[PDB]
């Protein structure tokens, strides 16, 4: 089914939000019955040019990417009028990892967590083969399929590089999750796939943290940013970045991750591990810890 009639999604509720878009979980009931399936449907509101051709993007990359690491496209429907198209895909009951890690803390392992990141990794290990930069890429937006199950969500912001580019630029953001992304985005809005491995060990941090909030990302800048308080956080963190500084050690978390962590936090792009360089030592920790 590529066209999901508009009559037969029966909408529920609102599964999340952002600006220009909402996600809505609805069945998709074509017997009228409500036995059918849950989806989880993408549409936008609110959204100039920029934002249509994003999601039109957006909707082309999920489509055809297929990976047991990526969330599914199931299809499109249409919007008010059909002068629009909505985005059908897989719904994931567990939610985001981000508040599954800190609801169901005492129970997940080391082991777990390395699955977890394991599974992370083969996905961008996929995206990559795809020229695609993720860019959003953080635990707010990978979602859990099961309890031993993880995938990338969230490709608001994906971009294929040119076939002759390693890189894009983008007019500065008005604003953005600034302790995600790689100096040289902060910097310069250069955006690669190694930006995109900065991103990662960022989530391996989320990951070995459970996302506890006392030692967020954000939580640690400010701890971090030093007695001067009106500083902005921006300028500040790139300094601080520039001298070196990099998130500490989670005190659970296994040394050979935090080494990864340090590598993925490389100043220099072309130094930090490609994805594919990444997977087989996170696959060698996980085999190490079940
Ligand atoms: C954890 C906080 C948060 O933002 N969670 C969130 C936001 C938006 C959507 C979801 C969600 C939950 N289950 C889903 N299944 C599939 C998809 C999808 N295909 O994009 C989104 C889902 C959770
Ligand atoms: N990658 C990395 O270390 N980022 C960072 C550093 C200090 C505070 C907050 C985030």
């Amino acid at each position: 089914p590529t066209i999901f009639e508009e009559r037969h999604l029966k909408y529920i509720s609102q599964l999340g939000k952002g600006n220009f878009g909402s996600v809505e979980l609805c069945r998709y009931d074509p017997l009228g019955d409500n036995t059918g399936a849950l989806v989880a449907v993408k549409q936008l509101q609110h959204s100039g040019p920029d934002q249509q051709r994003d999601f039109q993007r957006e909707i082309q990359i999920l489509k055809a990417l297929h990976s047991d690491f990526i969330v599914k496209y199931r299809g499109v429907s249409y919007g008010p009028g059909r002068q629009s198209l909505r985005l059908v895909m897989e719904y994931l009951p567990s939610g985001c990892l981000r508040d599954f890690l800190q609801r169901h803390r005492a129970r997940l392992d080391a082991s777990r967590l390395l699955l977890y990141s394991s599974q992370i990794c083969k996905g961008m290990e996929y995206l990559g083969s795809r020229r695609c930069v993720h860019r959003a890429l953080a635990a707010r937006n990978i979602l859990v399929e099961s309890e031993a199950h993880v995938k990338i969500a969230d490709f608001g912001l994906a971009k294929l590089l040119p076939l002759d580019k390693d890189y894009y630029v983008v007019r500065e953001p008005g604003q953005s999750p600034i302790f995600w992304y790689a100096p040289e985005s902060l910097s310069d809005n250069i955006f690669s796939r190694q930006s995109d491995v900065w991103s990662f060990g960022v989530v391996l941090y989320e990951l070995f943290t459970y996302c506890d909030k006392s030692c967020s990302p954000s939580a640690e800048f400010l701890r971090m940013m030093g007695s001067e308080r009106d500083v902005p956080a921006l300028s500040r963190l790139l300094e601080l970045l520039e001298e070196g500084q990099r998130l500490p050690a989670p005190p659970a978390c296994p040394a050979e991750v935090h080494e990864l962590m340090k590598l993925c936090w490389a100043p220099s792009p072309q130094d930090r591990p490609s994805f594919s360089a990444l997977g087989p030592q996170l696959d060698m920790l996980w085999s190490g810890s079940r």
